[PDB]
């Protein structure tokens, strides 16, 4: 249901944590991806690789690029690529209204998942541009683990509302 265009109730709850469920877990793909992309870099910038070995590693680290840029295009709830603010039609905010709350509401922030990751990042076809491939995997590993607690922590809020559970920090928050 609405309330002035603004989506109520427990099914439309339960519809914005299944859309946070599939947000975490493309998160944690993209995450465990830069890993391996962290892996290959380390083992590029080592000095040690021949021209086939390099060029294999490099290979490797563009198709994971890919993949990454393929699951932010891909995932989505009932049509809304809320990793992707860039694509055709882009990600958008989802607003779900919280139950017994005074009206509160919370926002599902579409992000630019790309620009946090692959955008930031190049190849592997030197030792040199390797070695700095890792500083660069580090902080978007960073990016993403802040991403994914967002939703976590988003996740955690809405079960509380729907199943009508108080916390600590419920009790803590009543005055407010």
């Amino acid at each position: 249901a609405k309330e002035g265009g603004l989506n109520v109730g427990q099914r439309n709850t339960q519809d914005a944590m299944s859309l946070l469920r599939t947000g975490d877990a493309a998160l944690g793909s993209i995450s465990n991806i830069l890993l391996r992309m962290r892996d290959l870099a380390t083992q590029a910038a080592n000095g040690t690789n021949n021209a086939t070995d390099t060029d294999s590693l490099d290979k490797e680290y563009v198709q994971l690029k890919d993949e990454i840029d393929h699951i932010a295009g891909k995932t989505n709830f009932n049509g809304n690529s809320f990793l992707d603010t860039t694509a055709t039609p882009p990600g958008k905010d989802i607003e779900i209204q919280l139950s017994d709350a005074s009206g509160d509401t919370m926002t599902l922030k579409a992000i630019d998942t790309k620009s946090l990751t692959t955008g930031t990042l190049t190849n592997l076809k030197d030792r040199a541009t390797a070695e700095t491939e890792i500083t660069k995997l580090d902080t978007a590993i960073q990016k993403i683990n802040d991403e994914r607690a967002t939703f976590g922590s988003q996740l955690n809020r809405l079960d509380h509302n729907l199943n009508n559970v108080t916390s600590q920090a419920t009790n803590m928050a009543a005055a407010a």
